[PDB]
């Protein structure tokens, strides 16, 4: 099995995360992941704190996994990438997730809290089976 | 077995895609796929249709399979790149290909329909053995 | 098990990549590649040489592997990407390895030859065990019998 542990590490971040165990029945590769909080992203390169740590696993042991932007990140609105392509997130990482985003266009882009501009996606590509948000300050399991 | 389905849907992707089995002799990791039409690029977002539907199976079991950039797509006249870095098509995914295309020029750039901009690459990096090209009225396995 | 070879090929790859077997105690994903040479990044697209000669192996076969700029590569001084996302590298290649950098900015950007501005990365994402650095005067693995 493949199971993905996403913990909350701020207030706005417990709001779009809490303490469940979601099941990926539409068995896609990438896990959606908010923004938490309204930012506005100026041209040129941004940092985006995720405000979650997260944690992967794969039959049994902690893996790595990856994080790529979703289609909708870039829109004739907002010339939007990745300014690493993706990121790839080694499984001794224990630290906040971050994002580099570059801001291609002169003009400023307003993002919304609830938006989910990129999915993490576990190392190899499999398929998660389950999404399991954890408890603000609880110890992440053991693997 | 790792093996990839492409099924052209306008006249001018059967013309570059006619009913065939592809093998993967020099067992390359990616399948490039036609553009099939010419197309202008604008400067910044370009939407581009593949006119092709695609779906990869693994161990008889359909599954997903990630859109790259190939390495001649971007050049010193031609300044492209893919918007999501690279493309995750889930394995319930059923529609025509789509490519987010960024032209970072001041100038639109023509591509012809012959030109493979792009690679396909099954989920987990497997060398696909077999590329089953279809026929345009048939539906997949 | 899952191995990585880097041979340098120029002088100065050379004293960046003295022989030694690194291990990757970390299980880290990827494997830091030096530049090997300073150079001036132009506005525009760059094609910029590794000058190494690299190969990674996976259950005793040669396998592909994948080129990723690594969180350090772009800053807010530096607006640089990778043109092509992340680098396919298929088992075939064995030639020396390119990387395509586009510099976003309006200004040349100078890097170091110590700089690492990308990553290695296995093919299926495997953690590599060893990474070999080989001597410019020893042979190169071929993972095969010799073909045809
Ligand atoms: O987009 C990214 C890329 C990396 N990291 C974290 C996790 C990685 O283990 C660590 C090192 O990344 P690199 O320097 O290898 O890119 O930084 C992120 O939070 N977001
Ligand atoms: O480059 C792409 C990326 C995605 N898709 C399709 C297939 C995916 O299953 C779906 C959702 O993609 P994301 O929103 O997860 O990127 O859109 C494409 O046609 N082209
Ligand atoms: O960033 C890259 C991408 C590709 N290649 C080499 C290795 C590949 O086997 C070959 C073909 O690449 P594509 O055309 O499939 O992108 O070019 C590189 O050296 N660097």
């Amino acid at each position: 099995a493949t199971n993905f542990f996403i913990q909350p590490i701020t207030e706005e971040a417990e709001a779009y995360y809490p303490p469940s165990v979601i099941t990926n029945k539409r068995k896609d590769l990438g896990v959606d992941v908010y923004c938490c909080s309204d930012l506005v992203l100026q041209p040129g390169l941004n940092i985006v704190r995720l405000h979650i740590k997260v944690a992967c696993e794969h039959m049994g042991k902690k893996c790595g996994f990856k994080i790529m932007a979703r289609s909708s990140m870039c829109t004739h609105e907002r010339l939007l990438i990745l300014a690493n392509g993706i990121g790839l997130i080694d499984p001794g990482y224990v630290g906040e997730l971050m994002l580099k985003i570059i801001n291609l266009g002169d003009t400023p882009v307003q993002i919304w809290a609830k938006e989910c501009l990129v999915q993490l996606v576990a190392q190899g590509d499999h398929v998660p089976d389950h999404i399991n948000i954890l408890k603000r300050n609880q110890i992440f399991p053991l693997f």
